[PDB]
């Protein structure tokens, strides 16, 4: 007599992992800048979500001028400034699980930089 | 008569290891800067959430100019000055679990900076 | 009379590594710079979702100007300036179960900038 809508299920899980072997063997570990190491380890994500989730996204943009006249023997300069009903250069990174490495990285090597507005 | 919606559901987890054997043998263990090291050594992570969630995100921008003339005889500059309705230059990173490492960095290198504005 | 809709179901989980074995013999084991090792180590990720989410996105953008008369005798400069109705150099990097590596990086390596306005 089951109804099920938009939803997980697992059951049973077993592990055994009882009787394996690991060795290593050195004169020296040397492990340096962001290594990550894993000997004999377990790591174990599960994930069990329910589902009929929702993202709702609203970008809405009216833009208006009214002039009779505009730049009437003048000067008018627009510069890097757009008109967007959204974002500006984002960066998204999304994962849901993870065992090793996520990196979102920004690193401009820059040696100058110049604004001059000279009316 | 069962029903179920938007449902997460995880039965029964066994875990058995015993006699399980790990070994590490050096003269030295030397890890330096953000070294991880998992030895015979269990990181779980469960996540079993109900659904039916929501997340509502809204923009509205209404930008309006009214003018009898502009700028007359005049200099007008809109530098840089966007009219967005949304997010500039955002950084999203999104992970749900992790038994790792998660980073997000800036790390520009920027000898000098000028903006100079002379009306 | 069962019915499943729009939903993920596994069943039963067994797992039997018993009796595995793994050995590393060196003189020296040097690991530097963003290295991940896994030396008889596991990891699992198990994803049962329920189905059935949404995601909207909408962008409106209305965009008008009313004028009799428009730079009658000036200079009217509109530059790298779009209406876009959307996003503006987005980037997306998507993934669900990652055992291994994720990197969005950015690393322009660039001497000079110049912006110059000058009415």
């Amino acid at each position: 007599s089951k109804v099920t809508s938009k939803s997980g299920s697992l059951g049973n899980i077993h592990h055994k992992p009882g009787g394996g072997q690991v060795e290593v063997k050195s004169e020296k570990l040397d492990f340096k800048d962001r290594v990550q190491s894993k000997i004999g380890s377990l790591d174990n994500i599960t994930h069990v979500p329910g589902g009929g989730n929702k993202k709702i996204e609203t970008h809405k943009l009216t833009f208006r001028e009214n002039a009779k006249a505009k730049t009437d023997h003048g000067a008018e300069i627009v510069y890097k400034s757009p008109v967007v009903s959204g974002d500006t250069s984002p960066r998204h990174l999304s994962n849901v699980s993870s065992t090793g490495s996520i990196d979102m990285v920004d690193s401009p090597q820059l040696a100058t930089l110049a604004d001059e507005v000279s009316a």
